């Protein structure tokens, strides 16, 4: 659980992101697909790309960057109240896509990283721990969905 303080450090680098969502979901799912190379596997869309320029290069990459992250956004400014957001994303996420708990970890990683290099004077140590909470919580609560449905 989030405290009001920690729930401002992560409201206050987001709020730094949705000057520029599409810039950020390129950065945080580039990353994603070099870091864990598997998890580019898990789109049909995107895996005919085989290089970092290429998928710089690909809209169709930076159109889903930008749900992504409009998605996330919205998670967190429910500060935690996030029950509705989460269910069609957690009912999707296992049964149609089938993305393992371990790769929104893989996701987190990236995110983390991408917002330390964009927004360094927003994102000291204490924001970094605040968001990590935040995308903690974010696991912890579609892991629960996962395990009533089987996944
Ligand atoms: C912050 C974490 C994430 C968020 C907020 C998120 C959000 C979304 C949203 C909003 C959609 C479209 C609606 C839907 O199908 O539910 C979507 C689709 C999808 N997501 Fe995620 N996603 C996340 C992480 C991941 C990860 C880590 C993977 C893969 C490793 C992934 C794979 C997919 C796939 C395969 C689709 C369908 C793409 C298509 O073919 O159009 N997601 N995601």
């Amino acid at each position: 659980v989030l405290s009001e303080g920690e729930w401002q450090l992560v409201l206050h680098v987001w709020a730094k992101v949705e000057a520029d969502v599409a810039g950020h979901g390129q950065d945080i799912l580039i990353r994603l697909f070099k870091s864990h190379p598997e998890t580019l596997e898990k789109f049909d869309r995107f895996k005919h790309l085989k290089t970092e320029a290429e998928m710089k290069a690909s809209e169709d990459l930076k159109k889903h960057g930008v749900t992504v992250l409009t998605a996330l956004g919205a998670i967190l400014k429910k500060k935690g109240h996030h029950e509705a957001e989460l269910k069609p994303l957690a009912q999707s996420h296992a049964t149609k896509h089938k993305i393992p708990i371990k790769y929104l970890e893989f996701i987190s990683e990236a995110i983390i990283h991408v917002l330390h290099s964009r927004h360094p004077g927003d994102f000291g140590a204490d924001a970094q721990g605040a968001m990590n909470k935040a995308l903690e919580l974010f696991r912890k609560d579609i892991a629960a969905k996962y395990k009533e449905l089987g996944y």
